[PDB]
C-alpha cells in the first residue's frame, strides 16, 4: 500500500462553487465556460509504480495526464493552455501547480470522509468541486 492509496478509483462530480469565477480569472473565454461549467466529469485515479494518472472524461472534454510526484511535465489543459505543471503531496493532500504566461494557478485534491474535494485557485479565487465514488 502506499502514497495515494485513498485517491484511487472512479470518482464522479456531485457539486460545484465559484467555478465560472475562477474560469473567468484565469482568462478562459464566455463559449468555453459555458459547455465546461456545464460538465460533469468523471476523474479515474489510478497508480503503477511512481506514475500516477488521472483521467477526466465529460461531454466538454477527455483529458489525461500521466506523472511522477515532483517532477515537472507540459500540460495541454481542457481549455487549451500550455502549462508546466508540478504535482506533489504535502500533508497527504495532492498539491498540482500550473505555470503560463507568467500565471500560475493551484489545484488541491483532498479526502474528506467519503468525498474527494478538488479547490481550484487564481489569485484571490477559489472555486470547491466535490467528487464521490462513482
Ligand atoms: O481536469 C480538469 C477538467 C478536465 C476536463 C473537463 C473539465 Br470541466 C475539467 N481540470 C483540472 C481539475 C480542476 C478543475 S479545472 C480543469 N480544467 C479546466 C480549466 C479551465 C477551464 C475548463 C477546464
Amino acid at each position: 500500500s502506499h502514497m495515494c492509496d485513498a485517491f484511487v478509483g472512479t470518482w464522479k462530480l456531485v457539486s460545484s462553487e465559484n467555478f465560472d469565477d475562477y474560469m473567468k480569472e484565469v482568462g478562459v473565454g464566455f463559449a468555453t465556460r459555458k459547455v465546461a461549467g456545464m460538465a460533469k466529469p468523471n476523474m479515474i485515479i489510478s497508480v503503477n509504480g511512481d506514475v500516477i494518472t488521472i483521467k477526466s472524461e465529460s461531454t466538454f472534454k477527455n483529458t489525461e495526464i500521466s506523472f511522477i510526484l515532483g517532477q515537472e511535465f507540459d500540460e495541454v489543459t481542457a481549455d487549451d493552455r500550455k502549462v508546466k505543471s508540478t504535482i506533489t503531496l504535502d500533508g497527504g493532500v495532492l498539491v498540482h501547480v500550473q505555470k503560463w504566461d507568467g500565471k500560475s494557478t493551484t489545484i488541491k485534491r483532498k479526502r474528506e470522509d467519503d468525498k474527494l474535494v478538488v479547490e481550484c485557485v487564481m489569485k484571490g479565487v477559489t472555486s470547491t468541486r466535490v467528487y464521490e465514488r462513482a
